[PDB]
């Protein structure tokens, strides 16, 4: 896991190396000071969609434990030795970032298809197929970068099976979308809309990210990559979910749902 990356490969200036260091300590303030907005604002929405933004505080979490977990790896993994920061242990690797998009992509899924209106046997069928997309996405393009070192061909093989799976992914959230923003309320049908082209472009940084090691294979291409993952990260999961969150409750208020119509 940690000797198949590039990482593994360089020395790191300190320049660089603190860089990095401050990226991943700031996502993690980041993701835990939109954890309190998401808290403090649970109370303003309806029942109906109260999950959404309790699944924005879940990936807020979780992304922020996975995040402050590579923080520390970084350190431990490295020593400042000659005028350089030198690999001293088998410790960082990017592929806790992927077990992580796991778990936060099924939450992310989730709170769109409810601030979209769907229940029941919709809701279980649509969920059930985005997260075995997803899944299906991960495990692929876990099994890929586990060669970014050995094997590149390999790499474009997996990523192009992971893109398999991303496309027909995204097929099924637009088509849901594009098909139930009538039902929407408080003109939240032409907030998705911008939600949905958020997705578009801020998921199409990590396949980017990804790809690094194919044309950029140097230390600062692991800086570049981590400074792609941070722009995704903050865009796919804490604006994505500020947008999940305004549009929750704009339909608990034009649904008459008091704390809403307060709040807004
Ligand atoms: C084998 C090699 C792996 C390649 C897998 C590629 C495609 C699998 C997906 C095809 C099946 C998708 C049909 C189900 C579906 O997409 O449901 C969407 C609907 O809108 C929800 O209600
Ligand atoms: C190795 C690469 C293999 C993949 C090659 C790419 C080919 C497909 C390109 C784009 C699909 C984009 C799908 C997502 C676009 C959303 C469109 C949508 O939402 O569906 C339309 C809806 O039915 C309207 O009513
Ligand atoms: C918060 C993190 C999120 C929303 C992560 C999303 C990750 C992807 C959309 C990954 C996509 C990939 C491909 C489409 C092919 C290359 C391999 C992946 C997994 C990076
Ligand atoms: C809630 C209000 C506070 C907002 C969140 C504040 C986050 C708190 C501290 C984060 C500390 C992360 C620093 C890790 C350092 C490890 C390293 O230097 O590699
Ligand atoms: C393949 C693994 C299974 C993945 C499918 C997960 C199913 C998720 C289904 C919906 C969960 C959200 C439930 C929220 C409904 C709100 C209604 C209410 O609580 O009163
Ligand atoms: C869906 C399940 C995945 C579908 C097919 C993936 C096949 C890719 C195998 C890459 C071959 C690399 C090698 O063994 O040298
Ligand atoms: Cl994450």
């Amino acid at each position: 896991n940690s000797m198949k990356n590039i990482e593994s490969l360089f020395d790191y200036s300190a320049g660089q190396f603190e860089f990095i260091d401050h990226l991943l300590t700031m996502g993690v303030g980041v993701h835990f000071a939109a954890l309190i907005f998401f808290l403090v604002v649970s109370q303003f929405v309806a029942p109906k969609y109260r999950i959404a933004t309790a699944l924005s505080c879940i990936v807020m979490v979780s992304a922020g434990l996975i995040l402050n977990s590579q923080a520390v790896m970084w350190t431990d993994a490295y020593a400042y030795v000659d005028g350089s920061y030198q690999l001293q242990d088998l410790t960082f690797s990017n592929g806790y970032r992927y077990v992580n998009w796991m778990a936060t992509i099924p939450c992310l899924l989730l709170q769109l298809l409810i601030v979209l209106n769907l229940k029941g046997k919709e809701l279980f069928s649509t969920a059930t197929w985005l997260i075995l997309a997803a899944w299906g996405m991960i495990i692929t393009g876990y099994v890929g970068q586990l060669y970014e070192v050995d094997d590149i061909a390999q790499l474009m093989i997996w990523g192009a099976v992971s893109t398999a799976f991303f496309v027909v992914m995204n097929w099924i959230v637009g088509t849901k979308i594009f098909k139930n923003r009538a039902t929407m309320l408080g003109g939240t049908d032409s907030t998705i809309t911008k939600v949905f082209w958020l997705m578009m472009f801020a998921w199409t940084l990590y396949p980017i990210a990804y790809l690094v090691p194919a044309f950029m294979n140097n230390a600062d291409g692991v800086v570049l990559r981590q400074l792609l993952f941070t722009i995704a990260d903050i865009s796919s999961k804490v604006i994505y979910g500020l947008m999940i969150t305004y549009i929750a409750i704009q339909q608990s208020a034009a649904a008459g749902y008091v704390p809403a119509q307060q709040a807004l």
